[PDB]
Protein backbone atom coordinates (compact mmCIF):
# COMPACT_ATOMS: atom_id res chain seq x y z
CA UNK A 1 0.00 0.00 0.00
CA UNK A 2 1.06 3.76 -0.04
CA UNK A 3 0.76 3.51 3.74
CA UNK A 4 3.49 1.74 5.95
CA UNK A 5 2.32 -0.72 8.57
CA UNK A 6 1.96 1.38 11.88
CA UNK A 7 4.57 1.87 14.26
CA UNK A 8 5.19 -1.38 16.92
CA UNK A 9 3.19 -0.85 20.12
CA UNK A 10 3.69 -4.19 22.18
CA UNK A 11 7.54 -5.07 23.36
CA UNK A 12 6.47 -8.14 24.28
CA UNK A 13 10.12 -9.20 26.08
CA UNK A 14 10.32 -5.96 27.73
CA UNK A 15 9.93 -6.02 31.30
CA UNK A 16 6.97 -4.13 32.68
CA UNK A 17 8.50 -0.98 34.90
CA UNK A 18 6.89 2.19 35.74
CA UNK A 19 8.79 5.13 36.54
CA UNK A 20 7.64 8.95 38.03
CA UNK A 21 8.53 10.38 34.08
CA UNK A 22 6.52 7.61 32.25
CA UNK A 23 3.66 7.69 34.69
CA UNK A 24 3.86 11.85 33.85
CA UNK A 25 3.79 11.39 30.31
CA UNK A 26 1.02 9.46 30.51
CA UNK A 27 -1.35 10.78 33.05
CA UNK A 28 -0.57 14.48 32.39
CA UNK A 29 0.97 14.94 28.96
CA UNK A 30 -0.56 12.31 26.92
CA UNK A 31 -4.28 12.79 28.28
CA UNK A 32 -3.25 16.87 27.65
CA UNK A 33 -2.86 16.90 24.16
CA UNK A 34 -4.98 13.82 23.30
CA UNK A 35 -8.29 15.50 24.67
CA UNK A 36 -7.15 18.91 22.96
CA UNK A 37 -9.49 20.64 20.44
CA UNK A 38 -6.94 20.24 17.75
CA UNK A 39 -5.70 16.96 18.50
CA UNK A 40 -8.12 14.97 15.35
CA UNK A 41 -5.06 15.22 12.97
CA UNK A 42 -2.63 13.86 14.81
CA UNK A 43 -4.46 10.52 16.80
CA UNK A 44 -3.66 7.77 14.52
CA UNK A 45 -0.81 7.15 11.83
CA UNK A 46 -1.58 9.41 8.54
CA UNK A 47 -3.35 7.69 5.98
CA UNK A 48 -1.94 8.84 2.65
CA UNK A 49 -4.01 7.45 1.18
CA UNK A 50 -7.84 8.58 2.15
CA UNK A 51 -5.98 11.80 2.52
CA UNK A 52 -4.68 11.80 -1.33
CA UNK A 53 -0.82 12.50 -0.15
CA UNK A 54 0.90 10.27 -2.18
CA UNK A 55 4.35 11.69 -1.11
CA UNK A 56 4.10 12.04 2.51
CA UNK A 57 5.86 8.62 3.12
CA UNK A 58 8.41 9.99 0.49
CA UNK A 59 9.39 12.97 2.43
CA UNK A 60 8.38 11.25 6.40
CA UNK A 61 10.91 8.46 6.80
CA UNK A 62 10.08 8.03 10.54
CA UNK A 63 6.02 8.04 10.68
CA UNK A 64 4.80 8.84 14.08
CA UNK A 65 1.14 9.95 15.49
CA UNK A 66 -0.40 10.18 19.25
CA UNK A 67 -2.36 7.45 18.76
CA UNK A 68 1.00 5.29 18.77
CA UNK A 69 2.53 6.89 21.42
CA UNK A 70 -1.03 6.49 23.70
CA UNK A 71 -0.60 2.95 23.11
CA UNK A 72 3.10 2.58 23.58
CA UNK A 73 2.71 4.46 26.96
CA UNK A 74 -0.66 2.12 27.78
CA UNK A 75 1.45 -0.94 26.94
CA UNK A 76 4.82 0.16 28.49
CA UNK A 77 6.54 -0.10 25.21
CA UNK A 78 9.10 2.54 26.47
CA UNK A 79 12.31 1.79 28.38
CA UNK A 80 12.39 5.58 29.52
CA UNK A 81 10.59 8.90 29.58
CA UNK A 82 13.32 10.09 26.79
CA UNK A 83 12.06 7.81 24.25
CA UNK A 84 8.64 8.71 24.01
CA UNK A 85 9.28 12.77 24.56
CA UNK A 86 11.59 11.29 20.84
CA UNK A 87 8.31 10.38 19.75
CA UNK A 88 6.74 13.29 20.13
CA UNK A 89 9.23 15.40 18.41
CA UNK A 90 9.17 13.36 15.40
CA UNK A 91 5.20 13.49 15.40
CA UNK A 92 5.93 17.58 15.34
CA UNK A 93 8.85 17.42 12.99
CA UNK A 94 6.91 15.73 9.98
CA UNK A 95 4.07 18.28 10.53
CA UNK A 96 6.32 20.95 10.20
CA UNK A 97 8.67 19.28 7.43
CA UNK A 98 5.77 18.29 5.37
CA UNK A 99 3.10 20.56 5.27
CA UNK A 100 3.21 24.30 3.92
CA UNK A 101 4.09 26.71 7.02
CA UNK A 102 0.75 28.53 6.89
CA UNK A 103 -1.63 25.65 6.65
CA UNK A 104 -4.04 25.07 9.92
CA UNK A 105 -2.59 21.77 10.54
CA UNK A 106 1.04 23.52 11.47
CA UNK A 107 -1.27 26.03 13.92
CA UNK A 108 -2.87 22.92 15.29
CA UNK A 109 0.74 21.28 15.80
CA UNK A 110 2.00 24.84 17.18
CA UNK A 111 -0.17 24.91 19.97
CA UNK A 112 -0.29 21.13 20.59
CA UNK A 113 3.30 21.41 20.54
CA UNK A 114 3.43 24.14 22.92
CA UNK A 115 1.39 22.72 25.62
CA UNK A 116 3.52 19.46 25.52
CA UNK A 117 6.51 21.78 26.07
CA UNK A 118 4.98 23.27 28.80
CA UNK A 119 4.18 20.07 30.35
CA UNK A 120 7.22 18.51 29.76
CA UNK A 121 8.87 21.57 31.30
CA UNK A 122 7.71 20.37 34.81
CA UNK A 123 8.45 16.97 34.58
CA UNK A 124 9.53 15.15 37.20
CA UNK A 125 13.19 14.07 38.31
C1 LIG B 1 -0.24 14.91 10.67
N1 LIG B 1 -1.13 15.26 9.57
C2 LIG B 1 -2.45 14.91 9.62
C3 LIG B 1 -3.34 15.20 8.63
C4 LIG B 1 -4.76 14.80 8.77
C5 LIG B 1 -5.12 13.64 9.47
C6 LIG B 1 -6.46 13.32 9.65
C7 LIG B 1 -7.41 14.18 9.12
C8 LIG B 1 -8.87 13.88 9.31
O1 LIG B 1 -9.24 12.92 9.99
N2 LIG B 1 -9.71 14.79 8.78
C9 LIG B 1 -11.10 14.88 9.00
C10 LIG B 1 -11.59 15.98 9.70
C11 LIG B 1 -12.96 16.13 9.90
C12 LIG B 1 -13.47 17.33 10.62
C13 LIG B 1 -12.70 17.95 11.59
C14 LIG B 1 -13.13 19.11 12.21
C15 LIG B 1 -14.36 19.65 11.88
C16 LIG B 1 -15.15 19.04 10.93
C17 LIG B 1 -14.71 17.89 10.30
C18 LIG B 1 -13.82 15.16 9.41
C19 LIG B 1 -13.34 14.06 8.72
C20 LIG B 1 -11.97 13.89 8.50
N3 LIG B 1 -11.48 12.80 7.80
N4 LIG B 1 -7.10 15.29 8.43
C21 LIG B 1 -5.79 15.58 8.27
C22 LIG B 1 -2.83 15.92 7.49
C23 LIG B 1 -3.43 16.43 6.31
C24 LIG B 1 -2.46 17.08 5.61
N5 LIG B 1 -1.28 17.00 6.30
C25 LIG B 1 -1.48 16.30 7.46
C26 LIG B 1 -0.57 15.97 8.50
O2 LIG B 1 0.62 16.26 8.51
Amino acid sequence: SMNPPPPETSNPNKPKRQTNQLQYLLRVVLKTLWKHQFAWPFQQPVDAVKLNLPDYYKIIKTPMDMGTIKKRLENNYYWNAQECIQDFNTMFTNCYIYNKPGDDIVLMAEALEKLFLQKINELPT
